[PDB]
Order: structure tokens, then C-alpha cells, then sequence
């Protein structure tokens, strides 16, 4: 019995889920209640763009509303979150605080962990990144051979790549005189070699991502890295000029050969998928400027005040979160569908990928027990429109419920045949939710059928397949325009979103010991995988792999 | 009842499943059977590389493998095969065949659609394939002012996009002399505009992929790209010199203003999920060579005859499937993940996504009736290594049970530093299935540690955190290396996957009605976004949002 299942509110929720499930039916509930909308929305206005959050087609009701948000109080999710906004140490079996709200302090208002004000050194690394940044777009920094820097690499993977990467792929349209950027992560050689092939070494900027400065993916890249630049250039002094890193770790740095004036820092209470603000965004800030970098941590701060100040039933992560906490402790789904209107946020629904499912799939509360009820969901998506012709017809027509957020900004970058393109997105946007949530009768269908011309016989055999059951919930988040701010604002309030997630089901939103197991296990494996002797010493699935591979290797095809 | 739950087998299954899960440990089944690894694998040899299917760390015994090829049996999987080999029209709400094998059919064994062999048209449609590739690739098709062919332009969505993109990221090694491929298909203007300014339309050909050649998002970037293309050359008849067509529909293709002559054609029987085997795929030709297109068919071709001729306890897809079924079916997995370990292979979770889910996202059995048990598992997954870092925080200590495919080449397209960026992928790769299987013991965490010198204190608060339950089952697909020919037969390997739990689910994996209903309420939509009046025609959501677009599309951000 962990603490959510122990939680009355929580019982009362389940309670009501058993006696009134049937009574959930949203056509129904949109036909009963012609001002929904009204009473299951958010407007929010930043001053830089409006937010829209429509979770109107959701199953709920004002009562479920109600229990949702005392289950909040009840899981004390607003004394939580006073304590991560005060540095306190939050992440309990690491010791530390959880401060990415401080990265983006636009306030200053002091923030302190161990009696001691963050803010200082937090602004002294803005200040080093804004001045390389500075040196480097307007041409000051000059490579080996004397030329300016024309594309800047980030080696990292994971935190220390997918936020980057993410924002930098979001924001292209404001990188104007911004050299071009590359995200090398992945070990497999494929990654490092066909990114190198495409540079000068001359006009290349490395940038070695890494909290620890030991993950053997970064550290390898940044050595084979290193090497073609060497084979090029051939003077260690040169490395001065084209590899920088970011990191918490000064001796690894400095032992991997980089200058210490080189070494942009960041600090043990920045989780890495929540460090894009921090240091690891450098290369954001490289690509898009430090201003519009400045914008982006500007647009976290504002949804961090309205986390922070909003009441619990208007408050917009705290929603998103109880809903999530309906549909996955109530009705099951397993997972939730993150499904961008936008090609620019091409890479939106990988990023939280990593940010909801690496902070809350977890099975061990704070008292230390292990939970008897699901934790986070399995996250997912593609861009709309695209997703309509591939994976809709399953969430239409399948045998899962799959909550899904759509996510639209109702200006284009790209305003083209005088915003025809933006339109038709436009339509399939509020056309996939109504028909998620509205189906399409036996009766319906068959009306169809029959104005079609259609045999009795033709229509019977087709009928059923025409129908939708409906009945498919959706949040609708829209947005006046995808700039800097919003974007950063976007971001924020899924991240609190996930936190209060994380308070509800009484785990650790912020260590990730998950991934320990496989790299002991990785370490043990790669001697074992030079020569040709077979290998016998694990179970018998691991040797058969390996032994396949080193006759395969062989293998002349 | 769905003929799946009335069947006997899948009712021993199920009773199975009910009185022997508890035993179901894969540490357990591991040590008492030495031979597990030769039992339960299959490894089969192309002739052009080797694949090795182990499916042993699965949660499965001799008896629940020899209940699930029963199960085959008595759902009809080789007569259903059969008839799809054979031409009939088991597509059976649309009244068509199905014949994505009669297009890599490299054997011309007669494969006949209401008496007419359709070889001769598959093949002469690939004669022309290969001449134009010839004549795009030597030089020998010039522009409108006499320069040749730098870069092919694809314009599609879905089926008619995600397969030759997917094709093309995996094959890029095999594209030295080809011109550059770009792929455009969202509606969202970002798409076609961001790739627009990078080309220049004397050295540009569009090819215009479509099925039906009227899908919105297409025809529209078609206009759009067509557009962009006559300011500069202001000639109509340069058009036949730069805008090809696939499609089925030389009608509209008249129409749009692509000469007859410039429409490489496919048929009805070629569903678009399963089409980049046809016309559909000059792109895939256009870039790595038609040599190399044909050995993507016939790699194809035999995974078609393993497919058609192996009995099915040793028949890759058949087994695939059936672990499926199992893990959807008695255990109730919603998701199955796949993990390929090569960079190349990045979009290749997201192709079958939609293969997958496109297909089998369905709950109209052939008698017309609801099934009342789980089809379609929702598909997923983000190459290796860079999900350990990532989700795999989730598949190690979250809630949820979640099948996982693990895919890798023995043999790396880029062996830099003397092969040892690959030796550590596939450590990493070995290792992490280990250890979902194996997990670690709060005894064997303890002892760890006790071993790093922790306090009491200190140890007892972070021990339960360190504990892997494990008993997490994976497939571990590896092969020789990823040519053409090994590519193609891995397609087909989970095409034919698909297919037989289609078959088993008594569904049609070829129809795909759920896209219809959005199709319709957003032709409902486009016309009531343009203008500034108030919208109430629709639900009060629906409503909500068209004027919240309205008010802020004239905002100044
Ligand atoms: O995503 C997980 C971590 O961010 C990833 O393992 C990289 O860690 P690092 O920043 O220490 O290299
Ligand atoms: O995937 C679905 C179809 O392939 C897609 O809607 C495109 O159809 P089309 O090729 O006729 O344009």
C-alpha cells in the first residue's frame, strides 16, 4: 500500500470511476452543457502570446474536476512545489536540489541550497555564454587556420543532446547569421562519421555536452572528434580554438584536454533533461543568438510564476497532470500521444519522451516502498498532419484509449500562398479532435451509405466498418505564435506538469538510477567481444548473440 | 464473441497463461535449460547475409510456443498466406487484392488478378524506372536550361512518403553519385518553404507521389512547388522536364499538368503502407542506383519465400507474431517497442508505426462483428544507444511490461577507429537485454553497496531504488549488415509479421476507414476559418478554438 493508494481522495476518485464510468460520454456532455468549453479551458496571456488550453474534451466532469484537484491538496502537491522552488533537496536519494527553475530566474531573486545564493553563478555563466556567443556569430573567434566558425557540433547524448536539439530544430527560422548546428550522440560510428564528413575542420567548433564528462558515448565521439581534428591541423594548441565544454566536471575536462577558460559549468541540482537553460543550451544560444536564448529562458520564467501562483483547479500544469493522473490510475492507458501541428517541432514528442519517461518511470516511493499502482506512461508522437495517415486510424478505429495532447500555433513562420498551407493545418487540427471525440454513428454511416447509392447488400457488408465509437479524449494547447518564449513557456509547463505527476505518485520525478544495470553490464561484455574464442560465461541467450557475432563477422557479403 | 476468443487454442492459451504465469522467470527458465538459446532462436541464411531471430529471453516455454503455432493453425494462417499469394481479394471491404509481393516477385512466377498475370506490368514498370534513374543519375535528363539533376524533391504523405524516406536515411552509404533526395510532406508551409530556399529550380525534379493524386496536403504542395517552379522558368513546357508523377490515376495526373509520358504507375492492390516496393519507390532508385533498388526487392523477395515456404513453428514472421498475440492478448501489453541499434535505421520504428498500427489499428472482424478482445499494439522507439539514456529509465523500473524488439548489424557501414565505436554499440546492445532479463537482487544491489563504502545510513535509503525486478522480455534481431538486400528482407519480415496477426485477429490489416471522419469534418472547417465572424456551428469546443484562432491571428507578438 503506497501513499496514493492509501489516499482517501484518491479512494473517493476510484469510487466515483466505478459508479458513474458509463455515465462519461462527451458527445452527451457537450450536448447537455453548451458552455464546456467555457468551464474546462484556460486562457492564459504572457504579454508575448496567448495560451489556450482546452481541455473541454476530456471525460470529466465538474465533479471529477473537483476530486482531481483535491487530490492535489490531498498528494500536497503546492508544499512540494514550494520546496523545489526554495532549493530544497528534493531529489532525496541523490542529495540534492531540483533547480532548473533557477537556470531561468529572469527575476533574481535570490534562490539558495545550503544557505547559499545560486543566482550568481548562475548569471556568471549567462554572461560567459553570451560573450562567446557574441565572439563567435560576429566572426571575433577564429579557427586554427584564421576563419570563422561556420558550423558548431554538440557531442552529447541524451539531456546533454535532445533538448538542444529539440529547440534548435523548433526556433530554425530565427537563426538568421547563426552558423549552422550538428547533435552528434549516438556511440554508433555512423553518427560521428557522417557529421565529419560533411565539415571543415578549419571552420568546425566542437562542444563536448556532458554533465559527468564520462559517459562513454560523449567521451569517445569527443576523442574520435578530436583526432580528425589533429589529423587536420596537428597542433594540440590548436584544440584551444575548437573544442569547448560543457559540464560540472573541471577535472575530467581538463584532463580530456580542454582549456579550463573553455569550460562552460553548470551545477549538480540541473537534472539533464531538464538542462537545455543551463550551460548545455549553449549551442542554442550559438545558433539562435543569446537574446532570443535570453526569450527562451524569459518564457520558462513566466509559466514557473504561473505554476507558482495560479490556484490549483485554473493551474495549467497541474491539470494537464491530474487528467494524466485520471486517465492512467483510473481508466489505465498507458500511454499519452504528443502530436505538434508543427514540422518545426518535428523533434517535440522525442524530447518528452526522454523528459516524462525518465523522471517518472520509476516503481519506488520515498518511504521506500514499491508503489501498487502505475507510474508514469509510455510518451509518444508524431507532427500532425502526417500522424492522420498513419497512426490516427488505430486511435480512431483500435482497442486503445489513448489520451493525446494536440498542440498548434496560430501563426506560421511560414505564411505561404497567403496562408493557405496554415489553413489546411489549421483545419485538420480542430477536425481530429471533433471527430475523436464525436465518432460516427451505425445510424450515421448508414444515412451516408444510402445517399451514395448504395446496395443493401454493398452497405451491409461495408456498414459496420464506417463506424466510430468515439468517445476519444484530446487536450487542445493552442498558441499564438511557436517564438523563443512561447516555446520556452511550452516546454516549462510540461516539465511541471510531470513534476506534479511525480509528487502524486509519491516517486522520485528527479534521479534516474535506471539506466545503471546495462552499462555495468556494457563494461563487462566489450572484452569479451575481441577474438575469435566463443563465450560461455552468461546465459545462453548473451553467448549465442555473441557468438553469432564473431562468426558474422567473418562473413564476406 | 470475435472467432479469436471463441477458438479452442487461444482458449488453452488463455487457461495456460491463468494457472502458469507465476512461473514464468526468464533467470529460472535460464538456468534449468542449458540449450534455451538453440531452442528457442532461429537463424537463417539469405545468401546474402545471415539472420539471426532470438526470441529466447521471451517469457514463453516449449508448451505456450507449441499452443501458439496451434493457434495458427486453427486461425487458417497458410491458407489466409495463400490467398494472399495467390491474387485473391482479401481485402476484402475494399474488394481487393493485396499484392505488395507481386511487385518484388523477382522469381516472374505468374501471379494472376481476375485472370490477368500482373507481372508484365510490374516489371514494365520497372524497366522504365530503371531508364529514367539512368538518365536522371548519368547526366543524360537535363533541366530547362541544360544543366543535370542535383536534387529529387518527393512530395507525399504517409504511405507515399515515410517508406522511401525510411529506405533512404538506412541505404545513404550506397548513394555516392546520386543527387541529393529531399522529402516534403506535412501541409504544415514550413515544410515545402524551408526546403524551396535551398534549391534551385534548374537543377531540381519534384516527383509527385500519390496513390489517388488528390490528397489535400499533396495536391497542395504540388500547386505550391509547381508554382515556385514557373516564376523562375516561365515556361510551361519546362514542366515535363521537372515534375514526375507516381500515382494510379493518370486522370488527375493529366490534370495537375505532368505529361502521361512522366507517370510511373502502380495499382489498386498496392496498399500505401505497403508501397515503396513499386513506383512509389523511384526515389529509393534515384538515390543509391536501380541496382540497388533491385536488391531491396529481392531481399524482399526472400523473406516472401521464407515467409510462403517454412513451416511455421520455424517461420520468422510467423513467430514474431505469435509473441505478439501473446503478449498482447493474455498478458495485455498496449505497446511493443523496437530498438534498432544503427543510426541509419532512425526512422525505421517510425515506418512500422505506421505499417503497423495503419494495419492493425482495427475492431471490425470479417463477419462484421466488434471483436471483444485487443488487436493493434501501439508502436514505438528511438535507436539505440540513445534511448538508455533516455525511456529505457521506464522499461527498467517503471510499471509497465513492455516487448521489446532489439535490432542490430553485425557489420558497420563506417568501422572508424579501427571498429570501436561498433564493438561498444553492440556491448551495449548485448548488455541491456541481459539486464532487462536478468534484473539485480536487492541482496546483489546491497552488495554493491557495501562494496562503495557507504554508510548505513546511506545504504539503506538508496538500496530499494537500486533493485531491477527484471524479467523483462526482448527479441534480439541481428544480421550480417545492412545492405539493400538485408534491408528489404527485414521490411518484409515484419510486413508478413503484421499480416498474421491481422489473420489471427480476423481483421483486414488492408483497409484503413479511420482516416476518413477527419477527412470530412476538416473539408467542414477550411471554409469557416477564413473571415473574422464567430463560429457556434460546431460543439462548443470546436467553436472555442476556431475563435480563439480567429481573435489571435491578427495579434502583434
Ligand atoms: O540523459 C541522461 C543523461 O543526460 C545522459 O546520460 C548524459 O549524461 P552526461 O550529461 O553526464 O553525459
Ligand atoms: O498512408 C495513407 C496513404 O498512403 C496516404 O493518405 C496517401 O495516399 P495517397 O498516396 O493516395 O496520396
Amino acid at each position: 500500500m503506497a501513499a496514493l493508494t492509501r489516499d482517501p481522495q484518491f479512494q473517493k476518485l476510484q469510487q466515483w470511476y466505478r459508479e458513474h464510468r458509463s455515465e462519461l460520454n462527451l458527445r452527451r456532455l457537450f450536448d447537455a452543457n453548451k458552455d464546456r468549453f467555457n468551464h474546462f479551458s484556460l486562457t492564459l496571456n504572457t504579454n508575448h502570446g496567448h495560451i489556450l488550453v482546452d481541455y473541454s474534451k476530456n471525460l470529466v466532469t465538474e465533479d471529477v474536476m473537483r476530486m482531481l484537484v483535491d487530490l492535489a491538496k490531498s498528494r500536497g502537491v503546492e508544499a512540494a512545489r514550494e520546496r523545489m522552488f526554495n532549493g530544497e533537496k528534493i531529489n532525496y536519494t541523490e542529495g540534492r536540489a531540483v533547480l532548473h527553475v533557477a537556470l531561468r530566474n529572469r527575476s533574481n531573486t535570490p534562490i539558495l541550497v545550503d544557505g547559499k545564493d545560486v543566482m550568481p553563478e548562475v548569471n556568471k555563466v549567462l554572461d560567459k555564454m553570451k560573450s562567446f556567443c557574441q565572439r563567435v556569430r560576429s566572426g571575433d573567434w577564429k579557427g586554427y587556420t584564421g576563419k570563422t566558425i561556420t558550423d558548431v557540433i554538440n557531442i552529447g547524448i541524451g539531456g546533454s543532446d535532445l533538448g538542444p536539439l529539440m529547440v534548435t530544430e523548433a526556433l530554425k527560422p530565427y537563426s538568421s547569421g547563426g552558423p549552422r548546428v550538428w547533435y552528434v550522440s549516438n556511440i554508433d560510428g555512423t553518427h560521428i562519421a557522417k557529421t565529419l564528413a560533411q565539415l571543415n575542420p578549419e571552420s568546425s567548433l566542437f562542444i563536448i555536452a556532458s554533465k559527468t564528462f564520462t559517459t562513454q558515448e560523449t567521451i569517445t565521439n569527443a576523442e574520435t572528434a578530436k583526432e580528425w581534428f589533429l589529423q587536420a591541423a596537428k597542433d594540440p594548441s590548436a584544440v584551444a580554438k575548437h573544442f569547448v565544454a560543457l559540464s560540472t566536471n573541471t577535472t575530467k575536462v581538463k584532463e580530456f584536454g580542454i582549456d579550463p577558460q573553455n569550460m562552460f559549468e553548470f551545477w549538480d541540482w540541473v537534472g539533464g533533461r531538464y538542462s537545455l537553460w543551463s550551460a548545455i543550451g549553449l549551442s542554442i544560444a550559438l545558433h539562435v543568438g543569446f537574446d532570443n536564448f535570453e526569450q527562451l529562458l524569459s518564457g520558462a520564467h513566466w509559466m514557473d510564476q504561473h505554476f507558482r501562483t495560479t490556484p490549483l483547479e485554473k493551474n495549467a500544469p497541474v491539470l494537464l497532470a491530474l487528467l494524466g493522473i485520471w486517465y492512467i490510475n483510473c481508466f489505465g492507458c498507458e500511454t499519452h500521444a504528443m502530436l505538434p501541428y508543427d514540422q518545426y517541432l518535428h523533434r517535440f514528442a522525442a524530447y518528452f519522451q526522454q523528459g516524462d519517461m525518465e523522471s517518472n518511470g520509476k516503481y519506488i516511493t520515498k518511504s521506500g516502498t514499491r508503489v501498487d499502482h502505475q507510474t508514469g506512461p509510455i510518451v509518444w508522437g508524431e507532427p500532425g498532419t502526417n500522424g492522420q495517415h498513419a497512426f490516427y486510424q488505430l486511435i480512431h478505429q483500435g482497442t486503445k484509449m489513448i489520451p493525446c495532447d494536440f498542440l498548434i500555433p496560430v501563426q506560421t513562420q511560414h505564411p505561404i500562398r497567403k496562408g493557405l498551407h496554415h489553413k489546411i493545418l489549421l483545419a485538420n487540427f480542430l477536425a481530429q479532435t471533433e471527430a475523436l471525440m464525436r465518432g460516427k454513428s451505425t445510424e450515421e454511416a448508414r444515412k451516408e451509405l444510402q445517399a451514395a447509392g448504395k446496395s443493401p447488400e454493398d452497405l451491409e457488408r461495408l456498414l459496420p466498418h464506417k463506424v466510430f465509437e468515439g468517445n476519444r479524449p484530446t487536450n487542445s494547447i493552442v498558441f499564438t505564435k511557436l517564438t523563443p518564449f512561447m516555446l520556452g513557456a511550452l516546454v516549462a509547463m510540461y516539465e511541471h506538469k510531470i513534476f506534479v505527476q511525480g509528487i502524486i505518485w509519491d516517486i522520485n520525478s528527479f534521479d534516474q538510477w535506471g539506466v545503471e544495470l546495462g552499462k555495468q553490464l556494457a563494461k563487462k561484455i566489450e572484452p569479451e567481444l575481441d577474438g575469435s574464442a566463443q563465450v560461455t560465461s552468461h546465459d545462453a541467450s548473451t553467448n549465442g548473440l555473441i557468438n553469432f557475432i564473431k562468426q558474422q563477422r567473418e562473413a564476406r557479403v
